[PDB]
């Protein structure tokens, strides 16, 4: 696909976003729910889960180009 | 069926911006729901379906030019 | 990523409150946790699971920069 | 970290009771636990666990203070 | 610690009754037991325990309030 | 706070019914659970939960009164 | 507390049901019980403990008009 | 306590029944499965406890009705 | 932000009533649900989450302040 | 965008009651509503919700600004 | 309150009501469900906590006349 | 209460197939679970709640008069 | 305000009737309620609110005299 | 604005009537309306909308006159 | 209780069926049960567990209509 | 089946994903979680579970070849 | 039935499509459904329940036209 | 299969992190869980499991990328 | 493997914490379980496998490092 | 490793009970159960077993502060 036209600049400040500032609040909000829901059900794979997510949103613009050209 | 016509410029566009900047705004609109609401329920199987959701907008055109002619 | 924006000032708080009184607040609940459930059954591998989830978010932001450029 | 905040006062207040009377209410039932299950099967092991889950309890605050800065 | 506040009652109370008439009704109810468990296995160890239990009980909250400050 | 006001009579109430007949009549119904649970699996640890329970709706105005001014 | 008002009947009722004919039956329910499980394993230890619950039953509506004034 | 009410008719058929035919089923059940056991290992001292526990049940609605008046 | 105004005075009493009579009773509300839960299933941790909420609501309007100048 | 016109004191009035007496009296409302829906389930996790969005609240004029120029 | 009036009689027969035919009706039907569900899963307590409705039910008038004058 | 009114038929209907036909096909419902789950795993306790089910069906007639008048 | 005027007479006959005859009748329909829906799934804690509801039933007045003047 | 005019005595009419007999009678519909719908789903947070309606009543002449000048 | 009336075809087939083919089935399963079960731990008392649930359900009807008459 | 069609490029993006990127990052995934799980409960059979499924997963494109023609 | 007619195309793609490239897609997603949800509860029955499924579908059209002549 | 693609990267980062930091986390996990529970009950004999589980943790990579091509 | 990253603090804190307080603290716990345990049963062979064990964990970081890379 | 940290405290304070009052009431334990079992079987062996485990304890925190540096 093209990056470019009308809603060029939506698409350019969601992709930048993703792993911006809202993809870090985002981020953070899993943290601080791992954290809460381990003060009585300790529970360190839910970190795991996170940390993929995390890792997930990391390669979330780069998939969505390779599947829309 | 053809492309063409008086409706043609329309189609084009269409078509275009389904692997263009809207789709990859709607494929970012879901990877954004897929972090929000793992926050409290961490499921990356939503993720997959977005990913399958992403390659069936890749072939949206081939599919529609293949079923109306 | 890029830490400012429109969305920074929340993102600075969150990344701030993990390590600060909110996150100092959860900790000292799971320590409250650990102490209460083992009235019963005595069992401190909770509490290295608690020690070992502090250290998970006192590195949160680290984490979270990393994966989040 | 920082102690203070919106949530500096709640942060303080459960510092102080870790070691304070609901801390000291907690080891209590710990003792009759100990006590009460002892009487069928004499273990004095439970004893010392119990202790050292006061002393872990004497810590608390340090050891969330130090993790969490 | 401290012994006052919205709990200092609760804690006074616990404090009062380790080695008041619950504690001495705990302590009887071990008594009990090894008179019972020495019908067809007399051991005298298991009241040695129990006494030492009584002990400790005795110094139960002696034991909280130093951990405790 | 105020203990008085448009609300003040509804709080007058519930607190000296914490402590009164509903008060009264829930502890009784937790000696009744704990004697009928009793029938197939002798438990008397309940019965000190129990107890503690009790004690805590003894003081439960004045927490909430030391909590909430 | 008070023993009187809305809920007074109710309370009169219970307290006194408590070794009533209600409290009767459960106590007569757990003397089947440690009469049943003594066929297979005798255990006269459950006795004991069923007659230390008898004896609690007997003493509930003290404990509940100490601990709820 | 008082032995009318509603659930007199309960409590008169559970007494009743305590040294009647259930009461009775459950001795021969002991008797049995004392024979049963011995054959192995023939012990003698569990048809004594089986006669005590006989013996309990003969006293089982004296106890009831000292404990709960 | 600014205390006065139009509505000045609907935020000062939702304030003072959030210590006030109004959360007296929400705290007596869950003081008795903590007690009733406790007749089946007794759970005094959940007597302890709402010692929190209680602390929480004491310094509602201090986060509220903070948070929204 | 501008900020004046004839729109301007709406707007100013707008933005200044976002961090004033009505956003206070929006915020005090959440905490009433997370006291209430914790009297049968206690629940923490809504207050960290509610305080994520006082400060959403605290910075949305900064967002408005800056995505609306 | 005043029981005359318009709704007088409507009032009347409800109470009268509350322990006559159709209380007494919802009464069976509640130990009939009672009796039902214990051929899976036999279960007494439920039996006592429908004894302890139909107290309130015989005592749901005074109850009402006393909350509402 | 009373027994008459327009809901008296219906009333006693329900008291009648309480003990009647309805009641009997419950019973041997019971008898019939209590055969079948007891062919994996043979407990004759299940037996004895039953036949106490079936007293306290035998006398529900009477708890719900005495209970509503 | 004022009880007075044109449409005083309608205001002293509402809140006469908020614990007349229509409360009452209200009242007793949430106690029919409570046992109705209590003969499947009984739940005391329903009985509870209700009494609530008629505590604030029998405030209303009250409170709607303290609000508007 | 101005208070006075050919529309002075409509506007201090309704502005008396507000918070007079009319706003009683419409806060006493609410508390109807909370008492009739808590029949069958008792809910006692449409009570404190109710009491916030009228906290709003109370103060909406404040409202209009510093709006409107 | 009556054996006839709308219920009576339906009681008689179950009375009948008690000791008919599908308590003979039932029976059958328990012989099964013992047979399998004695391959690894050979145990004659399970066996002597099914012949009196055998006899059990040989006098269930008769126990059934003196329980309901 | 026929593997073309509108639908032909899909289902050859799916197949090749089952061994390829995803299929070998759900792999480690599972390895990831065997590894985790392995901590407190040390089991090197989930690992072979885990080759298994692998295995399943190499073979899956053919297994749907022959199903589905 | 008749496979013919105005609607034959849409049977005939129908069925060819069945066991085509979105039937061999559907297959493809209970397998990479099997796979992830085996991440962390390896289960290789629902393994064996999708090939029955593919087996089903395999054989849909067979089905659909032994049942519609 | 392909280790490239839209999910390369987290496919690479995955199989890096089995033997990287991730991993050698959980082996330490996995040591402290073997040196805790083997304080009360030493077994030398987790550790050579722990041992073993980080020697298919160090050839999980060639595993998967043997089954999957 | 990489000792960097993300979680390279994480990684290097448990290594360190391995022979440091918190692996001293469980040595000492092992040698106070072998001492208590001994007074009833002397075994030193016990404090030979808690010195193996020590010997173990003083070598595990070179381990974990060996066996990923 | 480091005798410092988070942890230091509860290190410095387990190695210093190690020889200190716990330790000396550990052994006086031991040397009262040597005393008690010598009373029917006269074994000094044991005691010298207990003194072996005194110098052991004795030099409990230089064996691990050798093994763990
Ligand atoms: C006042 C005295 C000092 C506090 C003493 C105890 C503190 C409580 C911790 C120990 C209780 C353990 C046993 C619980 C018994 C239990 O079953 O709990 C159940 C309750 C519900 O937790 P979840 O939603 O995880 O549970 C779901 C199910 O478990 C429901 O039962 O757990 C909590 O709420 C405790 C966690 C709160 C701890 C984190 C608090 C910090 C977050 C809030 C910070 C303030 C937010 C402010 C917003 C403005
Ligand atoms: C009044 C007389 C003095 C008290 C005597 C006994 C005190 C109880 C301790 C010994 C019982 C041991 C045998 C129990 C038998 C038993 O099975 O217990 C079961 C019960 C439930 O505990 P968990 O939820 O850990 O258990 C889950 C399962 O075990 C359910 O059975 O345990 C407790 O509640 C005891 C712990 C309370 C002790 C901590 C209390 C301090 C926290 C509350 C402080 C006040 C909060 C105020 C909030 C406003
Ligand atoms: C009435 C006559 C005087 C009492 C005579 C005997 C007293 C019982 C002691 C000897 C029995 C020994 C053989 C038992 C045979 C046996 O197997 O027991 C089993 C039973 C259950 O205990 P645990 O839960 O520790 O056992 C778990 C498993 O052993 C279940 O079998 O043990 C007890 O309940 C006895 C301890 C109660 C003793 C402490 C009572 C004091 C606490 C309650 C104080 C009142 C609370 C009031 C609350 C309102
Ligand atoms: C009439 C004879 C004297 C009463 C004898 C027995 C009383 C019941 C207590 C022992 C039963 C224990 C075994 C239960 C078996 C059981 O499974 O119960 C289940 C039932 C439901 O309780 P929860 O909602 O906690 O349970 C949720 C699930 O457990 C559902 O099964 O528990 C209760 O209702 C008992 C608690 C009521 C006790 C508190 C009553 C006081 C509050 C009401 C005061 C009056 C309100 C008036 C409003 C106008
Ligand atoms: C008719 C003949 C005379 C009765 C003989 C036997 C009576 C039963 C006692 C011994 C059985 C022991 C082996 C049980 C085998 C067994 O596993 O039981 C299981 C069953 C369920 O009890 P729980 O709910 O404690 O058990 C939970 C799990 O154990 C489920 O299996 O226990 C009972 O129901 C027995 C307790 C009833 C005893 C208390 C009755 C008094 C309360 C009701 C009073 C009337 C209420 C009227 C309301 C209107
Ligand atoms: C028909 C021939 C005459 C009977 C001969 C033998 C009778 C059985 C006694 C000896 C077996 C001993 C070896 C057992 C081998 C064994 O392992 O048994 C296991 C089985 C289960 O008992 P518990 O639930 O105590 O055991 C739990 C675990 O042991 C499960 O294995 O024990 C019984 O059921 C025997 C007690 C029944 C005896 C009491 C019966 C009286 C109560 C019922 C009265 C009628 C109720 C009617 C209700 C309508
Ligand atoms: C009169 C006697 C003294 C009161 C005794 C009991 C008080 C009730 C608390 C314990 C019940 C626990 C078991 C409940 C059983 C239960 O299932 O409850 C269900 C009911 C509905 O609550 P939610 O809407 O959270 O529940 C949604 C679902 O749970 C529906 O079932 O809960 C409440 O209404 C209780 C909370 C009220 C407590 C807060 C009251 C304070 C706010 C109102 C103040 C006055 C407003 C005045 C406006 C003018
Ligand atoms: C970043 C560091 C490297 C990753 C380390 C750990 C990776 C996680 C695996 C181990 C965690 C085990 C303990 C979990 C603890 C746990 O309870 O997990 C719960 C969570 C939810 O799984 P389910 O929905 O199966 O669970 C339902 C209930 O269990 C909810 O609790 O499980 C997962 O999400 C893990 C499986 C993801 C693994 C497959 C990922 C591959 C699919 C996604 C590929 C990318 C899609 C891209 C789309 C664009
Ligand atoms: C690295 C150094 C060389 C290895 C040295 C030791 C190897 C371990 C064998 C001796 C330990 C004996 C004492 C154990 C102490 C002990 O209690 O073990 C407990 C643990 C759990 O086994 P189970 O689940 O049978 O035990 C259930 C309960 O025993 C739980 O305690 O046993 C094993 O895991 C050992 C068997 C693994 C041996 C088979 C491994 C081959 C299968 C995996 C092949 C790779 C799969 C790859 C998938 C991708
Ligand atoms: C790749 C290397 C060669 C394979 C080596 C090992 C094969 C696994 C067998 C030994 C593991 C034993 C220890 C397990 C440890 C263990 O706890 O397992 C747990 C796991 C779950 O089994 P269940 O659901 O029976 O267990 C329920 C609970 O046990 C959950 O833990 O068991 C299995 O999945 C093993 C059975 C699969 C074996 C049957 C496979 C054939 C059916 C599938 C055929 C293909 C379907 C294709 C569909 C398209
Ligand atoms: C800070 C001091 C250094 C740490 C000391 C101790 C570390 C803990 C290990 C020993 C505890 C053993 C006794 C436990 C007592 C126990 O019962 O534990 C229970 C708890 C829950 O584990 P599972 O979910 O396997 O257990 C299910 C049931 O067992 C629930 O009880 O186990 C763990 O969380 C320990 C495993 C974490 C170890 C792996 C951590 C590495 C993964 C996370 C890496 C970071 C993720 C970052 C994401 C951003
Ligand atoms: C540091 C000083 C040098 C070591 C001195 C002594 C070494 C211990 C051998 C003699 C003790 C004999 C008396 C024992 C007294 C005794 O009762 O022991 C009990 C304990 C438990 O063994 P089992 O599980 O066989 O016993 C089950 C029951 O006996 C429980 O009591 O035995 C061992 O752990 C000793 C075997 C370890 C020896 C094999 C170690 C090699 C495997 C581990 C290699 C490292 C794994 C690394 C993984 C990362
Ligand atoms: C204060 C005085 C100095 C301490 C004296 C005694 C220390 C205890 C050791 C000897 C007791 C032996 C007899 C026990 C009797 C017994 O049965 O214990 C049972 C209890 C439970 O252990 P497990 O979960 O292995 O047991 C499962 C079953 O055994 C349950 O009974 O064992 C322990 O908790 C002791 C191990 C703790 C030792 C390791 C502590 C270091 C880890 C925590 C470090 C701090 C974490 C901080 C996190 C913030």
């Amino acid at each position: 696909g093209s990056d470019d036209g009308a809603f060029g600049d939506i698409w350019a400040y969601m992709s930048e976003a993703l792993t911006g500032a809202p993809g870090k609040i985002i981020a953070c909000g899993m943290l601080f729910s791992v954290a809460y829901f381990g003060v009585v059900k300790p529970n360190l794979g839910l970190a795991l889960v996170s940390a993929l997510m995390m890792l997930v949103m990391a390669n979330g613009e780069k998939i969505i180009s390779s599947f829309l050209n």
